[PDB]
């Protein structure tokens, strides 16, 4: 049923978007179709957990004819779809950042034959704008559309500022200067723990986990019946551990499964992997580990991928779940003492998330 | 005196963003720097034309107690750095999509020796997210925020749109398909003034034209006051013939004084001079033309140049600019009859326009 009334949404949304640009912005066919695979290719395929939340917890907090169900849970499909399309935009420039080939069992956006790369970054600021553009279609009338857009552009502002943290993250920071270029660091220094959770708390945790419970709250009206500060606890906990979990299948889930192929080895990205095993490593570990990370070549790359399994990092990953999932239960639990609609709806996005195998 | 305001209040702008960025947002000073000469860089050095109409618009709306005219201004000079802050955002994109080398003297920022060009996508992200920031936390109370940012959004989205137009015009649109590759145009079939229109049209107009003379409407109350369909069709006249002269200049200016260097022929972007050419070219001239447009070989460079020089495209662009000027001379009379202050200011941004140099 979530998914049903999710996708039908979906078609009214495109209908729209690709009507409106024949009828007002002069588009030809030709474009249109681009445009319509751009959309189909670039917003649809992934599990939409982030825009089935939105549905999941406006449904749940109906009881704070069918007229309002009907509405609230139109409202809720479009905003879902507002943050998969934001999403979206993300990915598409993201993939072109970090040089990826494939996203969901195809080429990224930017690798495919007939989509230049200049053409690429452009059709990413589009998604971006379809956000607003059915944002204004559908809610041009409802009160909380202030409050709403102001929210979401925050989260993608915030989204933005995580991405920074993320591509400048193996260059010394110390040395950042627009002015004079600098090699990827070559003492690690700044691969800390710390430095790892600033960076996921903003480019995952907010869109993630925080964007879809807000957005269902209010298109139910009920945002301030929960505890926010409760809430974001929960929205950064979890949203850190889904980043832990995608970068840990970056390394050891085989892109079969995955769907994409990991390059985190490859750019010398930050990741949790590599912050754990330096901060546990003996000085001849984190020897080989430098002269190692951040190539190309295969045999650096899978040396880099032995270290982490001798120095036990699949044994850590256990132990960290295990610490997150007793301090979700303990936040969820406060959540339920005065939202039981809400913190069932936490439960089930956390079912979701829990021990994910994609 | 509009000059000196608008500087003012962008050091206020700055101040606030890069302060919430360290207060809300956990960013350290290596990085807030960084963020400071991105901002300078990409949003200082132009003419300010965008931003300044914005103020003038607004100054000259203001008679039809003193804090009012204080008031009115200032939210005439942050609407007029949303603008500045919009095009350095599409300035950014739009440099790495075109592979240009500088701009307004410098090199383009993903050229610059510290900024890569995976980092660079991502600061043009942030200066776009920055025009809402800075727009909800100056117009947070206005009656008009929704209205303003509404349009504002639907401009954002027509340049997105005149983009696409502009980096997919040198491809057969009939054969253009994200899953098969296909080679620059070489019939250049398509390459007509029908074409060229609108291309302008969306990715110029809207947002250097319309968009000012709409946020200063706007921010002094006056909108409903003036004939939009008259307004619409001086912006867009004007915007087809501010990036003519911008198509000009990329091919004759010396870049010491335009402060970038040409890259259209070597795009081969469907500029004014290469449809003009081609409408009016023998079939010897057109198969030259073929040969060498489209391609970073200097000489070759050198003999489109050349061609276009003997068709006498300098004689068409005169007889072009007088025809332009004539609409909108006859256009500013139709709104001066009810709304003399708007037309007057409208004057004066073509004053700006009409044979500038830069
Ligand atoms: O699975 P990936 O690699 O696409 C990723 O999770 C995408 N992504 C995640 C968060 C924000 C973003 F803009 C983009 P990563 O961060 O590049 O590892
Ligand atoms: O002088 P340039 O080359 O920077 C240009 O006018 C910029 N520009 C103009 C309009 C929209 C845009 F996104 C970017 P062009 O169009 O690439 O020739
Ligand atoms: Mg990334
Ligand atoms: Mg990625
Ligand atoms: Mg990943
Ligand atoms: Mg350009
Ligand atoms: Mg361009
Ligand atoms: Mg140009």
């Amino acid at each position: 049923m979530p998914m049903q009334m999710f996708m039908q949404v979906y078609d009214e949304i495109q209908m729209f978007l690709l009507e409106e640009l024949e009828l007002k912005f002069d588009m030809d066919p030709n474009r249109v179709r681009y445009l319509r695979k751009m959309m189909d290719t670039t917003c649809l395929g992934g599990k939409y957990n982030r825009g089935l939340t939105v549905i999941d917890v406006a449904e749940s907090l109906l009881s704070l004819d069918g007229a309002r169900r009907k509405r609230v849970l139109h409202d809720a499909c479009v905003c879902g779809w507002m943050i998969e399309f934001l999403q979206a935009h993300y990915l598409v420039e993201d993939d072109i950042m970090d040089n990826s080939v494939t996203r969901r069992g195809k080429p990224c956006w930017y690798r495919h034959p007939d989509v230049t790369v200049q053409c690429a970054i452009n059709d990413g600021l589009l998604l971006k704008s379809w956000t607003h553009m059915m944002a204004m279609h559908f809610f041009a009338d409802r009160p909380f559309l202030q409050d709403l857009l102001c929210r979401f552009n925050r989260v993608d502002y915030t989204t933005a500022v995580g991405q920074l943290y993320d591509v400048t993250s193996m260059f010394d920071s110390n040395k950042l200067d627009p002015d004079v270029s600098q090699p990827t660091t070559t003492d690690f220094a700044e691969f800390t723990l710390s430095n790892y959770k600033r960076i996921v708390k903003y480019k995952t945790a907010y869109y993630t986990y925080l964007l879809p419970l807000v957005m269902g709250l209010i298109v139910s009206e009920a945002l301030p019946t929960v505890d926010m500060g409760v809430t974001e606890e929960l929205a950064m906990l979890m949203g850190e551990y889904f980043q832990v979990q995608d970068d840990v299948m970056d390394c050891f889930t085989p892109p079969e499964r995955l769907g994409k192929v990991g390059t985190d080895i490859q750019d010398a990205k930050c990741s949790w992997l590599a912050v754990t095993f330096l901060a546990k490593a003996s000085s001849a570990q984190v020897a080989e580990f430098k002269a190692n990370y951040g190539s190309g070549d295969s045999e650096k790359v899978a040396t880099v991928r032995r270290l982490y399994e001798e120095a036990d990092l699949q044994g850590d990953y256990v132990a960290y779940e295990a610490a997150v999932a007793e301090q979700v239960k303990e936040l969820i639990e406060k959540l339920r003492l005065c939202s039981p609609g809400f913190a069932a709806s936490v439960e089930t996005l956390w079912g979701k998330t829990y021990k994910r195998q994609k």
